[PDB]
């Protein structure tokens, strides 16, 4: 039950937010042995590197910071995924900030027929459903799921071949929610477990709910923001939020997601090794290992 | 910088069975730890990595003329066949070892990838000629035999890995300085082209490169097999058989830079890094050599 190949896309993207270092996520996971983890799962790894923009960061007040760089990266990412996505193998995107989630989901959508049903599990402290009109920061990493459902600037929403819908989303771990996001979650009845919910009901129930929700879907895509995890375990990340998912629960979650036959693509985002390298990187590699059944 | 390809093929070859020390099978893993993939990122947006199966059997540590023959055979066959599929005259293939017994598989693979009438040139950068046979080997370690096997001198199970043999006229040695009785015989009897490390010091690496360019004009492709113990032990400590009075790091970097400019070079082996002997100084100097090959300083 081993794969013929893993497609590994490194996405050195920082322009969805303001802190330097998140673009070196892939390079530092490699340093800590990511390729050796992939070696236990496939003899062939096809690595792709998305071009890193090199322009000066826009660090002032704006409603949509460094839109050119988020657009260019997400388009390249979408088109690379569209070509490499394969229901018999595994695709792993390593970020980079969570603005790349627009590109990853667009790419899965592009790879499938127009009538396909694509499910998204979004493991995160944040719903990432703000727009430039309500964003508290102007940081596009807080907007990708809004763009994916068609709420956002044209330059970004048009990256989607067509929109997913709020019924396609399952949140896991959310706990830092803005006014506009609370409105969307309640108004559109978006399925979710907050971190408190997880603590109360257990991760076994979360997995059962995911299995039931996506039973009639064609594929599932997992987008795993490491800041979903409690900051005791994950320090090297730009927006840590207390009272997160335990590492034990996160490993179980990844292990169970990895057994889902409809899952063929996973994003691992928001590792900033310049904030903290070793404890964080090693816990990230545990999560990835657990996804693959290693540990 | 300098070198851009559509793709690099990277084959990790975790082979220790050509010799007796543990750790040389972890060469690839430790070069990755030190940033090998980031080096490849400067050269291509696509890297196709393959990993050759690591055997897990006990090392054969008694008296024999050809130690762990099953494990060297198995790895070299898989290596040959993987290279045969991925070898490409418009891109680059890099095999990271692992001990030098893998040089039989790498050369066989280049030969298999080409037409049966192709002329394949080999530059062998090494302290050792690696042209012993089981009958004259002082150790029974197959890492000292691959070039003998490639020219058809060796046990059938290894020589038959070659689709056809290369000949001693196809070889250029650089850096050789530790030579056994049987290797000295082959070098002088077959007039094998070489520069010893002392030769290099006397004539300069510029002359070595010119001789390589001139020799391989008649050939279709060149394959470089780079044993890090060619380099002086001041710079390369993490290796199983270090030999003093080696090629300077400066000359080795120049050598790699110039090899990388050769249009006929489409495949390179980097062998004999044993990080369990010494990890950091060695690994970082190995990555400099690889970087220089690609034009990065
Ligand atoms: N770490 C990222 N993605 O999960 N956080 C994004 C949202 C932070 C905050 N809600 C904002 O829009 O500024
Ligand atoms: N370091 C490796 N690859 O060059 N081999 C060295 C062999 C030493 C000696 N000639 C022997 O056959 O045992
Ligand atoms: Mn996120
Ligand atoms: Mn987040
Ligand atoms: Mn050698
Ligand atoms: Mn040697």
């Amino acid at each position: 039950m081993q794969f013929e190949k893993v497609t590994y896309i490194a996405v050195p993207q920082k322009y969805g937010q303001k802190k330097v270092g998140v673009e070196e996520g892939p390079k530092f996971l490699e340093k800590l042995g990511f390729m050796n983890v992939l070696e236990q799962v496939a003899k062939s790894v096809n690595k792709k590197t998305i071009t890193e923009p090199k322009t000066p960061q826009e660090l002032g007040v704006t409603n949509a910071r460094n839109l050119n760089e988020v657009e260019s990266v997400n388009i390249e990412l979408r088109d690379t995924i569209a070509k490499e996505y394969d229901v018999n193998n595994l695709l792993i995107n390593i970020g980079g900030d969570h603005s790349i989630g627009l590109g990853t989901i667009a790419g899965v959508v592009k790879a499938m027929k127009p009538n396909a049903r694509v499910g998204v599990v979004w493991f995160d402290a944040h719903p990432d459903m703000n727009t430039p009109e309500n964003s508290p920061s102007g940081n596009i990493h807080g907007m990708p799921l809004a763009c994916a459902v068609g709420l956002g600037p044209q330059r970004l929403t048009s990256i989607m071949p067509h929109y997913i819908t709020p019924k396609d989303i399952m949140y896991v771990g959310i706990r830092s929610i803005d006014v506009g996001e609370q409105f969307e979650i309640q108004d559109k009845h978006i399925d979710h477990f907050t971190a408190e919910d997880v603590k109360r009901v257990g991760m076994k129930e979360v997995i059962e709910a995911i299995n039931k929700k996506f039973v009639d879907y064609d594929v599932i895509h997992l987008s795993f923001d490491i800041d979903g995890i409690d900051p005791e375990f994950i320090l090297g990340t730009g927006t840590p939020v207390p009272k997160g998912i335990s590492l034990e629960d996160s490993l179980y979650f990844m292990s169970e997601m990895g057994k889902m036959k409809k899952l063929h693509s996973v994003d691992i985002v928001e590792y900033n090794p310049k904030i903290e390298e070793e404890i964080t990187g090693k816990n990230v590699l545990k999560c990835i290992s657990s996804l693959f059944g290693i540990k």
